[PDB]
């Protein structure tokens, strides 16, 4: 694969690049899972771990005390301040004005802060061309999405053919869709595409995943649970997970 | 397969066997699908097909004032008059708390109303067990959930093996899952299995309507081992009387139903 750096200037959806050039410029492949019950501890670990990552998972629909004012707002300036992209766990999965709406409207209104959203592909293409026009008519800025390749969760179905079924569907608009949640490469390359894979449940080995493609690693509890300080945790997966992306072979 | 009241009779799941005491005392197995901008109209088209429904399919994120003094509370007292249970379109996809509080929180409070709502099988079987201790939590009322097996939408890719895998994770909980949304029977009777198949985009074929000639049958579909029809705008939209329509559907449902 090629840099980080060189995907940013080529890649062809704007969040994408964006993405991109803040995991250049940080040395950071990192994105923190933040699954916590209330506002507070949220913003608490944000701003402990905003220097060394690259992407914030957010999990809104279990937070106890969520609030435009109180818990977008100040998200919108630490993601400003540290300089990380937003990214929300609702996995979507219908079609049509549902979908737009769940993603648009309600009392979270996710579309107006998250840059980046997920979505699973057994719904068909409809999902992809639904979200993409609700993100177009509620902000200008850079939205993109990521399809939901390769579940982890005891007896998923996201087998080889629902895969190759969500790559497939992936193909149908590259300046939306810029990758997916998987566990490995999913190829793409000798076809034009350029897909990020961020993959979760890394605590596998940082260096395991890495070197099997993932350009982004997901981590969660393994960053602030069990009395871990979270800024140190933060330090510690982010050296990890760039000294494994410097090791890894790059385009030439 | 036996009729709607036989598998009342034995059926393991409360809320299965409450639907099909339903079905067979008021002679329908017709599900409205009203998809609607506001409460106000919801609540005039359930009135109106109230007497001629088993199941009505809300689709709470659509609508632009929903409240749960304004849109649930009438709701539910027009499915405790007319008799038929709720519905609730969201497809959960997801697992543990973030699943159980979509399904129990929130603004819509789902599962405090929806006797029946319906899950994504991608995910696994933990959605499964989620849902049923989140509803166990929330309410006594008896609550039922239906596995998405068969998508009719372009390009879905419920393929023959993920119909299958969702197949495999109802088969987890007969006393929860009380069946699909599908197109085509599930089998699982001889394994001790009576899943309700409830089937969607069904038509009647009317003389000159190309868009609703575009769905299969209530005949093709009931054929084909479908146990409720799920039909939607062509039972109110167009200047349509839902109150007719309602009878026309329950009619043709029930017929072929009783020539099964």
């Amino acid at each position: 694969k090629a840099t980080y750096k060189e995907r940013a200037a080529t890649h062809p959806s704007p969040v994408a690049a964006k993405l991109f050039n803040i995991m250049h410029e940080k040395q950071t492949n990192l994105c923190a899972s933040l699954d916590v019950r209330t506002t507070k501890e949220l913003l608490e670990l944000v701003e402990a771990l905003g220097p060394k990552i690259c992407l914030l998972k957010t999990h809104v629909d279990i937070l106890t005390d969520f609030s435009m004012e109180g818990t977008v707002k100040p998200l919108k300036a630490l993601s400003a301040k540290y300089n990380f992209l937003l990214f929300e766990n609702r996995k979507f999965a219908d079609i049509g004005n549902t979908v737009k709406l769940q993603y648009s409207a309600g009392v979270y209104r996710i579309a107006e802060w998250a840059d980046i959203t997920n979505a699973h592909g057994v719904v068909g293409p409809g999902i992809v061309s639904g979200l993409k026009q609700a993100a177009e008519e509620v902000t200008k800025e850079p939205r993109g999405l990521l399809m939901l390749a390769e579940l982890s969760c005891k007896g998923s179905l996201a087998t080889g053919e629902y895969t190759k079924g969500t790559v497939d569907i992936a193909k149908s608009d590259k300046d939306f869709v810029i990758g997916f949640i998987a566990q490995r490469d999913m190829g793409g390359r000798d076809e034009g595409y350029d897909w990020l894979i961020m993959t979760p449940g890394v605590g596998r080995t940082v260096d395991d995943v890495v070197s099997t493609g993932s350009d982004i690693i997901i981590v969660g509890r393994g960053l602030f649970a069990k009395g871990r300080d979270a800024k140190v945790e933060g330090e510690r997966y982010r050296k990890a997970g760039w000294e494994a992306y410097l090791r890894r072979c790059g385009q030439q």
